[PDB]
């Protein structure tokens, strides 16, 4: 007959089709290679939003890095010698714009370390839940996660309260807690600790951050920028349309001194010509693409939009270019001419300190990430469970101890590697819709993972507006979790509304989800306080 | 027989009573007064948010009335003489921070006059929906158009693109185009233009529109300051923590020079102290005393937070205080003396002008406004209309037309009095299900607001740290809409989310509607094309 029934006969009768239980779950091995296939299309781009979302942070260099300059910038700085003209060392400053010339070169490499151990990371999760749980899940970095660890944990350049390493550190024990709480069992009574309204709207919270995140010049298209009166508005103008701000000291008189020593933005007001910035144009292309590609269910829609927007960037004398005619921009196309590299870790890998685990910070983001992943986790496995039909009378699906091991044994790895909390990916369930059912799924996604590696100059040459309009989708997908709150109901609609609100405004998860936890306590203390009066006896 | 049983029957049994269909409803007197009062208690709170908002904006008054400053500010102006000591002539950077005292005291002027402008406005609505209509409606400035009228359209302090005079001629021209709609029954086909998730989204839009200004200094009770990466952080530190921005010119050596002429904002970044801000305090427990009343239906919750907050401020030697230790501070103190005052509009009334009518920008106003009341009123009436029993089989309630047209009506004498479109209240409902049928509940609540005159001094005292938690909380109950949108269909969440990130992001209402109304058309095109092109006959 066909040789593909040879094919599906030989293995379904040999010791790894047994091993893998192909024959008890209807599957043989195309259908396997198929929904692997699905699932990687369907969750490739992380590669790209990952590695940029945590470059943004800095990684490991400092201060250090930064070179020493001229008086005149016109002067290259190791021909500074003359009358007057004095070398000045570098200060906290050279990491902030206008930047050091060496911390953007660090940059670039912790970029290409950082490529590297995300598809390092993604193939051994893979691995590991394919062949322990027999699953067929895909796990890779998460993005909620992503965003919190870069913007707000490290912060930009190293501008927030905790260093990259002390970060990392937080990852490994929180990691490590989660896998000692799933082993004992207490894993499904901890997670009833979070208030119900809470626990649905933080999703929603999330999508609002990441949204925002997308509508931003640092890290997306624009239209968003700083205003004087409202703090923002509409922003979107070219680049030389764009000025900094700088904190000055007022008298009574009229006067206005500046403040020395204090943080200067970016290029975030605007003072004309808004609404004509190409690159933000060129981003709206991509997300109609992308919205386009989603409404009539093409798998990979995401993949396409970025791979127009950064394919039209890559010629170099046009106003969108990711490789503008500067020195950075010739080392950036020198690298991307090579078309395939084999990139080896050297500055992220193995990078834990332990020296903050004293501070008051620190354990507010170990918490935080460990809220996260025992709810996402918890969510997404169960859900589906219930699409390959493994869930039975009892809500017990077997493999699910192995999986959340799996799980967590991959977060740690993933934290030595030098990367956010890896978690299951939603989109897993689109390889299950197309008939998988064993761990060979996993085994094939980590097999693609493996070739998107080799593949680092193409992928560290994708421009901020590239990043954009799939973090604004992504916020849109996460929005659909608002349907089960019940906004008629005050004593769950407004803790519902200050986390979903916070999460976004004070750019920050922890924060959100502290301020609704707190409201909720609040606004139930004199319930709660009845039904103990009620119990002890002094009331009726 | 009791003596209110013999005033009922004397009541109904009389012209006036036959007049108002009193027994034809089954309510008589006593009921038509106690819904008025429930109704008015419910909706009091306008008399001090819709002030202050518009107060915001500035008024009338411009540059010309700032005054010649000394050369030191320790110099009293009229003094400034002697060597090198001369008098600064203002320019427009008089009306922001440092603001100069002849602004404040015209603003503080403007404050009076809009309160007397609301109060009468109102009345007059009031009285003119129950005698021609003959519905238990109450008629009153709106919210959102409150907020979309003073910080987008006239902007802080007049920093928007029209001036307030042509902002009022646009909405007597919205005023009197839907009047005319509505009079020959263009406006249910007009309402059906705006496609449905826009329509639905929309108002949860502006909920968080309100929201996001009830976190914010100029407007709120803080929690939310400016930030050099992320734009938005964590503030709410003491005023004394608190500094400016200025633009400033940078180079590629490390030089920064301030940029002549640049915008200075007002007290927006923190240095430290965050949360440790006691009016933020005093806000958050004005927010749990109206949250515990909302839940426990106590009508008039928002009357109650805003008193308690504002009677906590109205002590002068504490860091709460309304009435600081200054020339301004006492000015305010000495008129709250005063209890009660009769006071005259001089600025605010009858100023209209229509020089801008032919700038773009005027449109894009006059247009957004005509949107919202036309959603707004038909959204609201409606849905009174299904609580009192007034719909038969074929969906009118006879008296819809004049409802209509008296809402219009009250709208172009709000604008003759400058104020901001007014609209029928959702409150009202509290009235109807209390048993109020007739217009006796509107003259009722005209009665109200008429005693609620002559209280100026104790309502243009009220701080900014009281009128934040009722924006916060309107924002909570305006969330409800979202729960009838499909999230699960692309082409209807996308445009939907749009409208409501754009509305806050932006910082306007106008954006967010052309974003939601633009993706939808991009999102539709392909099949509206496609249906077009079957039906032609090119395709099957
Ligand atoms: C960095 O280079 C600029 C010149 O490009 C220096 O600017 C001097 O000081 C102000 C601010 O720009 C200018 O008005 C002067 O014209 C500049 N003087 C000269 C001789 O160019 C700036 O001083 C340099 N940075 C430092 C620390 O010296
Ligand atoms: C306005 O008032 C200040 C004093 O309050 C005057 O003095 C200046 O103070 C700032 C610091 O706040 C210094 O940077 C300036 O060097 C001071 N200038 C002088 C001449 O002493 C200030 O001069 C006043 N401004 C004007 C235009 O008169």
């Amino acid at each position: 007959p066909k040789l593909l029934n040879r094919l599906n006969t030989y293995v379904g009768s040999s010791r790894v089709g047994k091993r893998f239980k192909l024959a008890e779950r209807n599957s043989t091995f195309t259908t396997e290679l198929r929904a692997g296939t699905a699932t990687f299309l369907t969750m490739a781009y992380i590669l790209a939003v990952n590695a940029s979302i945590l470059s943004d942070s800095g990684g490991t260099c400092s201060v250090s890095d930064c070179i020493p300059l001229c008086s005149n910038p016109a002067i290259e700085p190791s021909q500074c010698t003359g009358p007057g003209l004095r070398l000045i060392q570098p200060d906290v400053s050279c990491k902030f714009n206008p930047v050091n010339p060496g911390y953007a070169a660090c940059v670039e490499e912790i970029r290409k370390d950082l490529i590297v151990a995300t598809v390092a990371a993604s193939l051994i999760g893979c691995v590991i839940m394919g062949l322990m749980a027999n699953l067929p899940l895909a796990l890779a970095p998460g993005m909620g996660t992503n965003a919190y660890f870069a913007y707000t944990v490290v912060g930009f350049h190293g501008s927030g309260s905790i260093s990259y390493r002390t970060a990392l550190a937080a990852v490994f024990i929180e990691g490590l807690i989660f896998l000692f709480i799933s082993a004992i069992g207490f894993r499904a009574k901890l997670a009833k600790l979070v208030p119900k309204p809470v626990r649905i709207s933080s999703s929603a919270g999330i999508g609002l951050f990441l949204a925002f995140i997308g509508l931003q010049n640092n890290q997306g298209i624009g239209l968003v920028g700083y205003s004087p009166s409202t703090l923002v508005t509409l922003a979107a103008c070219p680049a030389s349309s764009r000025i900094s701000l700088a904190p000055v000291i007022t008298s009574a008189n009229g006067t206005v001194s500046l403040l020395a020593g204090g943080s200067v933005s970016g290029d975030i007001m605007c003072i004309h010509g808004r609404m004509e910035s190409p690159t933000f144009w060129l981003g709206i292309v991509g997300f109609v693409i992308i919205a386009y590609c989603l409404v009539k269910n093409v798998k990979g829609a995401m993949i396409y939009g970025i791979v127009f927007v950064t394919a039209v960037s890559w010629f170099r004398n046009t106003e969108v270019t990711a490789f503008p005619n500067t020195s950075a921009g010739d080392a950036a196309h020198d690298y991307f001419k090579k078309i395939v590299d084999v990139h080896v870790i050297k500055h992220t890998a193995g990078a834990l300190s332990f020296s903050g685990i004293n501070k008051g910070h620190f354990w507010e983001a170990l918490v935080t990430f460990l809220y996260v992943d025992i709810l996402d986790t918890t969510g997404t496995l169960y859900s589906m469970a219930r699409f390959a039909g493994f869930v039975d009378e009892k809500g017990d699906f077997a493999g699910q101890y192995f999986a959340f091991m799996s799980d967590a044994s991959a977060i740690v790895i993933g934290s030595l590697l030098g990367t956010s909390p890896v978690t299951v990916f939603i989109e897993s369930s689109t390889g299950i819709r197309e008939g998988g059912r064993t761990g060979l799924t996993a085994i094939t996604v980590a097999v693609y993972f493996l070739l998107a590696m080799f593949f680092t100059p193409l992928l560290a040459s994708i421009p901020a507006w590239a990043v954009g309009p799939p973090l604004i989708l992504v916020g849109v997908m996460m929005m659909k979790s608002v349907t089960e709150i019940d906004w008629e109901d005050m004593r769950e609609a407004i803790p519902a509304f200050v986390t979903m609100i916070l999460m976004p405004l004070t750019y920050s998860v922890a924060y959100g989800l502290i301020g609704g936890i707190g409201s909720y306590v609040v606004l139930h203390l004199w319930d709660w306080g009845e039904e103990g009066l009620v119990k002890l006896g002094f009331l009726k």
